[PDB]
């Protein structure tokens, strides 16, 4: 792809992530606690989930960002809305203003309505991320194969203000302890 010239500086927003989140001093990477990391709480915080949003909102335009996922064995990656549900459960679909790809127990999927099968021979250590606002379109793409395309999601309804999204996952298994990083322009 020839979208890295779109490249913008992202940095995780505190007040939305999950209350076991670790967020560096930088605000470029995050992991997962052992413990309730002693914040208070808030209603943007996600409650349920491992989650937290960028800073950032998109509302025209084009934007690419990297995120390194180097030995993780679950996570979600990709945008949202602004004003996606932030407490209880839910699914991660364009309906409810989720556009995502994950990994997951050794398989990539992308988070459709129902979820559809990603086809991935490179297992990826870093994704790039491409929205085009005015389009209608969400991409992903696999760094450690050359940039091969990963997932486009077109026709896409944002319908507000979007936010990168991120899910470092749960570490029940102690295999999926590493961090999500932003990687540098
Ligand atoms: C999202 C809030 C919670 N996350 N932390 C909780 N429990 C856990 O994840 C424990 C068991 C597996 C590893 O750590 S409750």
């Amino acid at each position: 792809h020839h979208h890295h010239h779109h490249m913008v500086h992202i940095t995780l927003d505190r007040n939305t992530a999950n209350s076991w989140l670790i967020i560096s001093k930088d605000r470029r990477q995050v992991r997962m606690g052992d413990t309730h990391q002693n914040v208070s709480d808030n209603k943007e915080r996600f409650s349920n989930y491992p989650m937290v949003l960028g800073a950032q909102r998109f509302s025209s335009g084009k934007m690419y960002w990297e995120v390194d996922v180097t030995q993780k064995e679950a996570w979600d990656l990709g945008v949202c809305r602004d004003s996606v549900q932030r407490k209880g459960q839910f699914s991660l679909s364009p309906e409810n203003g989720f556009w995502t790809i994950w990994l997951w127990q050794d398989s990539y999927e992308a988070g459709t309505s129902p979820q559809t099968t990603l086809h991935i021979q490179v297992p990826p250590c870093q994704i790039g991320i491409f929205v085009d606002y005015e389009a209608g379109v969400v991409s992903f793409y696999n760094i450690t194969d050359h940039g091969s395309l990963i997932y486009t999601f077109s026709e896409c309804v944002f319908a507000g203000p979007l936010r990168p999204f991120f899910n470092v996952g749960f570490n029940y298994s102690g295999g999926n302890a590493a961090p999500l990083k932003l990687c540098p322009l």
